[PDB]
């Protein structure tokens, strides 16, 4: 492994046709016996895993100790056929023998599999980045072609990546993705932060916020990963089928820390469960709720419950509203235990960046124009500020930055360490009381900022008080609206356009103020909406009474203000009131009405239209390196192959955490100066518009 | 053939056979299967509608009892909302049908308790449930259709 | 129908209009 | 697949197919690797002699 | 129409430079090719 790593790094930089690939594979060839022998024995060391585990090969088991015979074992690999004669008498005497000519099939298989993992792995790569880079060389093809097994077990562990950093030269990237990683991105829980981020990202549209925010989404995809590695391990028949319909459609003295730590991690693994649960049992309390009615006296208005077998269900409501209170509160504590680490981090980072970059208090200067940021005057006297962060040297590294400028000694107070002393004892090398209260009071008053939080509490109100009136349950009911994505969205277009929504219905109020208005200057004596003679009832003498009654009916019929108005047949103005009713009816039922009606359909059209595009312009062009598709539709299966490897979104976070984990001092040239450019927070390094394949198209063949 | 034989038992069952129309012409077909092309938001949205008018008619019961008299005759006053069950079939009945609000059914207010409440209420009634979610109805089937 | 109610509805119109 | 697997170990499987000889194209593929036994079994031929 | 016509505006100017007209294309290969070119290369006020 040492020796094809110095290989590979000897080989790094090469261009695609330059003599050290050619040397390379030259002296590949002139020991094309040795190096072929030992592709073979990776190749049958490699088979041998999928031999074994073959239901085939353990059909031929006879023996309950589970150790099959030599004469057995040498006709399952002849029923395979994949090893060659020689090759079975060589994998016989490989065999670790008990003395009574029985092998471990398991033993043999498992054996030389872990220590020639990451030299298998290394060849392969070195074999993939040979014959990428010089494409011509039929004597290279042959040892590909033998390097077939190897390379097709090693590819899913095996990543590619194309950033451009050095001498405006493109050149790709190799290195090594864990099972861990890949396993855990599968999760559906980081899927649904990907969907939600993909859609935020090309909404947002700015040309740097794009590697800007696919940079913060790393880190706190990265986060959210640690967290979940931490974490894991008659009409009443009617109703009730609506309902049932209805659900169908929607729905497809340390062992007490011991016991606290249990049930948070019970909690937090089940925490969208818990939600879905509530919303069912905030169902069927707002069904049992729906077969109440009220009389005169009790079996002093009383609220009553009736209906056939009432011992089913006049308790079911008692017991499930304290039910769905216990539920509502769990979520609370799940949803505390589970998210709000996530959202702490985002700000700490941002508050980090700013004071770095943008100096927020280095220059001192707020000026209290959002409340956040006033808000975040409190958390950096607390010496655990940066502690949710990973990294906690950012105020030492903003010190040294920019105390020689403003004074070491101004910021030392300002920051919160002790003082230089601090620093200098770092160069030289109860639980209750390590509690800092500001941490806290900060901590909560953005978890009170938070929308998510404080519709949950909100939740958590609304449970509360049900008990003290049973018709407080159906404020849950909103959770539908709160939940599916399509009542999310119409729920959203109602905000969309509220500028111009409520801009058009001051208007329509105006207009029917200015017609209630000249209604009663010219038309008070027709507004007789009374029956009896002896008390008649003006409805319009006083301006606040007519203009209520316009609001009220004339918008609301459809018809115009002349459907109570009294017929104006045979009487003066009746030709000045045909006009003011015709122009009523034109002007607030067809046109007013019609234009918030138009504005509110094309606000959701508009937003299920970006909805779609979204999506679209997913595939028509890759965000990394904004390239489209049209210079791989001119080879067949061309995009896929671009997104499978050349610019691959997922490759790129396997390859941040690879950067973490391993040691500064066992980078490659490439890795160490994409973990400068990454360090200045300086965003080059990226292909920008430059694939390999633009490049180096003349000799990429 | 089923619907035909059943013809047999009662002519009446012939009816049914008029819907082949629709299969015959490629327009009818498109126009058939606009309802089922978008009926997953169409679903939801009913779902929706059904919702809101829940808490319209769960207010009401809380509230507005008084004016739902619908009898004429004082002798039998028929209180349309005193039940749960009866006043939201009440309501899903007739205030979304009438297209104008449940004004129209409900007693109009002669300056009484909660007056101000009442036409707050009925108006907020109509601009929701007449001005949103039938015309979001009428617009998402149509534009499936376009 | 009030003093309130229509100064609460004018002031809020004022406000949204205003800017 | 779950109905399609009733059509599996009958014979005249390919009556609308234009080739009559899928079953031997399966085995002559797969046999190696899943035994021409359970192959015989699972594609309803009588056997590979 | 006219709404269309105000977002159009927006659009235009946007994705394209007035004072000579094609930008935010062969300027958007180099990165930041259309702030920098409307800041300091073809700007409608340095004009005036
Ligand atoms: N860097 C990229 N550039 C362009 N397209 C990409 C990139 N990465 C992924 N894609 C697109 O992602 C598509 C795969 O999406 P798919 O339908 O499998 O679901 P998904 O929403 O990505 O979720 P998941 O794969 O987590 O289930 C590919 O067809 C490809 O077009
Ligand atoms: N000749 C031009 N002059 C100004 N802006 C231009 C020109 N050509 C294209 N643009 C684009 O228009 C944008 C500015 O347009 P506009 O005047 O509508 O914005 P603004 O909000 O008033 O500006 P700012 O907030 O940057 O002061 C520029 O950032 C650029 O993207
Ligand atoms: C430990 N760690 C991280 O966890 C990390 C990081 N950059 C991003 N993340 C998430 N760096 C540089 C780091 O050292
Ligand atoms: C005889 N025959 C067919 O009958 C046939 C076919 N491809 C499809 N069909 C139906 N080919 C290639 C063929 O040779
Ligand atoms: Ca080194
Ligand atoms: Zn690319």
């Amino acid at each position: 492994k040492d020796m094809v790593v110095m290989l590979l790094s000897l080989l790094e930089g090469n261009v695609v046709n330059g003599m050290i690939a050619r040397q390379m594979v030259d002296m590949l060839v002139e020991s094309s016996s040795n190096v072929e022998m030992i592709l073979k024995f990776f190749d049958m060391f490699l088979k041998l895993k999928d031999i074994v585990g073959s239901e085939a090969f353990q059909d031929y088991v006879t023996d309950p100790r589970g150790l099959i015979s030599k004469k057995d074992f040498q006709k399952a690999m002849d029923s395979q056929k994949q090893f060659t004669g020689p090759e079975i008498q060589f994998l016989l005497s490989c065999s670790e023998a008990d003395e009574n000519e029985m092998i471990n099939f398991e033993e043999f298989a498992n054996r030389f599999q872990e220590p020639a993992r990451d030299i298998g792995f290394n060849v392969a790569v070195l074999l993939t980045n040979l014959s990428e880079h010089v494409p011509h060389d039929p004597r290279l093809r042959n040892f590909l072609e033998l390097a077939e097994s190897i390379l097709e077990y090693f590819r899913p562990y095996l990543g590619r990546i194309e950033i451009m950093g050095a001498s405006r030269r493109i050149e790709r990237i190799y290195f090594e993705i864990s099972e861990t990683n890949r396993a855990q991105w599968e999760m559906p829980q980081v899927k649904e932060s990907k969907r939600q981020f993909i859609f935020d990202v090309v909404n947002e549209g700015g040309e740097a916020e794009k590697m800007e925010l696919f940079v913060s989404f790393c880190e706190d995809t990265i986060f959210e990963m640690q967290i979940a590695a931490q974490i894991s391990e008659t009409a009443r028949e009617a109703a009730t089928a609506l309902a049932a319909l209805l659900w169908a459609v929607v729905a497809r003295w340390g062992e007490l820390e011991v016991q606290r730590v249990k049930f948070l991690n019970y909690l937090s693994r089940n925490f969208y469960t818990l939600r879905f649960l509530a919303l069912f049992l905030a169902f069927a309390i707002n069904f049992i709720l729906l077969f109440y009615k009220v009389s005169d006296s009790p079996p002093n208005m009383v609220y009553y419950f009736l209906e056939e077998s009432t011992g089913y269900m006049e308790p079911a409501l008692w017991c499930l509203s304290l039910l769905h209170t216990l539920v509502a509160f769990l979520c609370i504590i799940g949803y505390n235990c589970l998210k709000v680490p996530l959202v702490i981090f985002k700000r700490e980072k941002e508050l980090a960046r700013k004071l770095e970059f943008d100096g927020l208090y280095i220059t001192e200067q707020p000026g209290d124009d959002d409340v956040k940021g006033q808000w975040d005057r409190l958390v950096l006297n607390t010496p655990s500020f940066p502690s949710n962060y990973w990294d906690k040297f950012v105020k030492r590294k903003v010190l040294d930055k920019h105390g020689d400028i403003f004074g070491r000694e101004r910021i030392a107070e300002l920051l919160g360490m002790d003082l230089a002393s601090l620093e200098i004892t770092a160069h030289n090398e109860t639980w209750l009381m390590s509690i800092d209260v500001k941490y806290q009071i900060w901590k909560f008053g953005v978890i009170f900022t938070d929308n998510s939080f404080l519709y949950l509490g909100w939740y958590m109100v609304m449970s509360l008080l049900g008990h003290y009136n049973n018709f407080f349950f159906a404020a849950h009911l909103l959770d539908i609206a709160m939940g599916v994505k399509t009542l999310r969205t119409i729920l959203s277009s109602v905000t969309h356009n509220g500028k111009q929504l409520v801009m058009t219905v001051g208007l329509l109020a105006v207009v029917v103020y200015l017609y209630t208005v000249v209604a009663f200057n010219f038309f008070r004596k027709f507004y007789n909406k009374s029956e009896d003679e002896d008390e008649p009832d003006m409805k319009c003498d006083d301006m606040m009474t007519c203009y209520l009654f316009h609001m009220y009916v004339g918008v609301r019929a459809g018809g115009g203000i002349g459907d109570e108005i009294e017929d104006p047949a045979g009487d003066e103005y009746e030709l000045y009131r045909v006009v003011f009713d015709i122009t009523f009816f034109f002007f607030v039922i067809v046109i007013l009405l019609a234009i918030i009606q138009g504005l509110i359909i094309d606000a959701f059209g508009e937003l299920r239209d970006q909805q779609e595009q979204v999506k679209e312009d997913m595939e028509t062009k890759c965000f990394i390196c904004g390239i489209g598709s049209d210079y791989f539709d001119t080879t067949p299966h061309g995009f896929e192959t671009h997104t499978l490897e050349e610019h691959n979104l997922a490759n790129y976070m396997f390859f941040l955490m690879y950067l973490i984990n391993k040691d500064e001092t066992e980078h490659t040239g490439q890795e160490s100066y994409v973990w400068k450019m990454y360090q200045e927070r300086c965003w080059d390094f990226f292909p920008a518009g430059d694939c390999f394949r633009k490049q180096y198209e003349d000799q990429l063949s």
